[PDB]
């Protein structure tokens, strides 16, 4: 089973200049829970946005998409096609915008957390994929973070 997990603003933005433009500690403990134990696929630019410390993410098989045939990620498997990356039964694609859009044609699940911030879509932004009518989803209640931000959780499934 192949799924995608991302945090977005209402507009669709997920990253900006190598970073996520917010701080949602509760999502860290939610993201860690859903991915812990399995394989995680990220693109190279996303693998680079992680602090050296938490690189690689403990307890998980870190897989990095890249076209650089020489690119070495200390502690992660470097492949060159997502077909190469997608080999484990339960795999979670964790970013970024380029990888999310490449993987969705092949996911049965999506774990979305939407942050309530008024964040305009600047050119060159990393965006969240778009889900059509083929996606039946469940929504949770709006919650309120130790950061001071309202957010709600979305789970989608494709039969
Ligand atoms: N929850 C969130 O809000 C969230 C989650 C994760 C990341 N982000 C943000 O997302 C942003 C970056 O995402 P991005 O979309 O700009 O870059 P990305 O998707 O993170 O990875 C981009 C890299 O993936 C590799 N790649 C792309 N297509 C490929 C293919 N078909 N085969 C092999 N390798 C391929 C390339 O690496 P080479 O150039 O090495 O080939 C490309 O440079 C950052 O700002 C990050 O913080 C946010
Ligand atoms: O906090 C998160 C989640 C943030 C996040 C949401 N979607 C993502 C997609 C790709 C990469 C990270 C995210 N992960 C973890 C962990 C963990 O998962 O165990 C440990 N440290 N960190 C961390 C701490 C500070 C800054 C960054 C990462
Ligand atoms: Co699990
Ligand atoms: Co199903």
């Amino acid at each position: 089973m192949v799924g995608l997990i991302w945090a977005q603003a209402t507009s669709g933005v997920i990253g900006r200049g190598g970073d996520i433009p917010w701080r949602l500690p509760e999502d860290q403990a939610h993201f860690r829970e859903i991915t812990m134990g399995h394989t995680i696929v990220m693109g190279r630019r996303t693998w680079d946005s992680l602090p050296a410390k938490v690189r690689p993410l403990p307890g998980r098989r870190n897989v990095v998409l890249s076209r650089q045939a020489d690119f070495m990620a200390s502690g992660a498997e470097v492949v060159g096609s997502l077909e190469e990356a997608l080999t484990s039964p339960e795999t979670w694609v964790i970013g970024g915008g380029q990888v999310y859009a490449l993987a969705l044609p092949y996911a049965t699940r999506c774990e979305v957390t939407e942050v309530d911030i008024g964040l305009p879509r600047e050119a060159g932004d990393a965006l969240a994929p778009v889900l059509d009518e083929t996606w039946r989803g469940e929504t949770g209640e709006w919650r309120f973070s130790r950061s001071g931000l309202r957010y709600r959780l979305y789970s989608y499934h494709r039969s």
